[PDB]
């Protein structure tokens, strides 16, 4: 079994990249705020419905002129675990499982997670905040294994009828209360806010909506417009609050969509909304879920690098100034010149700068037209994709971190973590 771990460790070595000296350590011991946008796809960015911008605040961030670096070619890599798969990957640079939920099935595995590394190396305290109860998606158990110090779950918010819609707390209340909790924290902290309102079936009380639905006739697509606007407004106000509380300028702030909100079931309506047929290649393009990052002392902009959620962990560690040579990670640092510009998807599809591989066919990204002559790097990339998924699965299925005596990681004792019931 130790041999199985050794094989994965050796496999992950070749891709390792050196940090960009422009970015290496620039955020050492600064607060890190990580903002999850439930079910958010970047087809919303710059989209108008009935003449109204769906997501005007995110549109401003996406211009690159508002201190955030926006990655328009940034993809989730989730499977059946959906939100929990995104969380898993964001904090571990590992894939979820091909079937089922890693959180639900592998919650008592040994991990060497991002929050634990930040805690150990730089004295961070890590928290998650979320307007649902802690045992949903097995978060209570998983987070203890990840070494997350605090979980402000629904018991930390007023869950009365007026404050909830669909699965739980409304995003506007959530962000307002969460900013207030964050202002009471000691630095350095690593805080992950997981939103909720922009979730299937995408329902919002009329009183809370500020944009009319689209008119495709598909209730999912049409409702998504309203919940996406609501989330955008909630986020805008959250950023305002951070500025008032002095938690904006000197924090690393990242924003990301977790996974797609609109499945292929909605191709008819999405063709109406977007004005083109949703082919398999087009659907793949629509799996862009976005990454925006603000780094203190650094200008924003637009970075066109093709990338996935696996890349976030090494990016954050390098920004902190932490040497990552001993961490078992599949991603590479977004800001490094050597960033591996190949994005595996959980189903074996993948994308690169020039082409996508979708259900056994290769398409040019320029026009989504079929490529008949196999690209020079295709075999290499296809192999990397297949092996990345297999190797990651081996870690989860073999619980392989049990066997890793890592010089740069102190084994987490999950019994040292407990999430007390909140005051509400
Ligand atoms: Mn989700």
């Amino acid at each position: 079994s130790e041999d199985d771990l050794t094989k994965v460790l050796n496999y992950t070595k070749q891709r390792q990249t050196e940090p960009n000296p422009e970015y290496y350590g620039v955020a050492k011991k600064k607060n890190i705020i990580k903002i999850h946008l439930e079910s958010f796809q970047t087809f919303l960015i710059n989209k108008k419905v009935n003449g109204k911008e769906v997501t005007p605040f995110l549109n401003k961030l996406s211009s690159g002129k508002e201190q955030f670096t926006y990655f328009p070619n940034f993809f989730h890599q989730t499977g059946q675990g959906k939100t929990s798969d995104s969380e898993f990957t964001m904090d571990n640079s590992l894939y979820g499982l091909p079937q089922g939920s890693a959180f639900s099935l592998k919650g008592d595995n040994t991990y060497q997670s991002l929050p634990a590394i930040l805690d150990q190396k730089q004295g961070y305290k890590s928290d998650v905040m979320h307007g649902d109860y802690k045992t949903f998606w097995n978060r209570d158990q998983v987070y203890k294994h990840f070494g997350i110090d605090k979980f402000y779950d629904a018991t930390y918010y007023d869950m009365s009828d007026k404050n909830v819609v669909n699965l739980g707390l409304k995003d506007k209340i959530f962000f307002k209360d969460s900013a207030n909790y964050q202002a009471k924290m000691k630095s350095p902290f690593y805080s992950h806010l997981i939103t909720l309102t922009n979730h299937y079936p995408f329902t919002l009380d009329e009183k809370d909506a500020t944009i009319e639905k689209s008119n495709t006739g598909d209730a999912t697509v049409d409702g998504y417009i309203q919940t996406a606007r609501y989330l955008d407004e909630a986020l805008e106000e959250y950023i305002n609050d951070l500025k008032k509380k002095g938690l904006y300028d000197n924090s690393v702030i990242m924003i990301y969509g977790d996974h797609y909100g609109i499945s292929e079931n909605h191709n008819n309506a999405m063709e109406k909304l977007l004005g083109e047929k949703i082919t398999p290649a087009k659907f793949t393009d629509l799996n862009r879920t976005g990454f925006w990052i603000k780094i203190p002392g650094k200008s924003g902009g637009i970075n066109n690098e093709y990338a996935g959620q696996v890349d976030v962990m090494p990016t954050i560690l390098h920004l902190a100034g932490i040497d990552t040579k001993n961490y078992l990670m599949f991603g590479t640092d977004l800001f490094s010149k050597g960033h591996n510009q190949v994005v595996p998807f959980r189903n074996g599809d993948f994308i690169t700068k020039d082409y996508k591989y979708v259900n056994g066919k290769i398409y040019s990204n320029k026009n989504n037209e079929l490529i008949t002559t196999q690209p020079a790097d295709f075999e290499k990339n296809k192999k990397q994709v297949e092996k990345d998924l297999e190797m990651s699965d081996n870690v989860l299925n073999g619980d392989l971190f049990r066997f890793y005596k890592n010089p740069d990681f102190k084994k987490v004792n999950p019994s040292k973590y407990k999430y007390e019931t909140g005051p509400k």
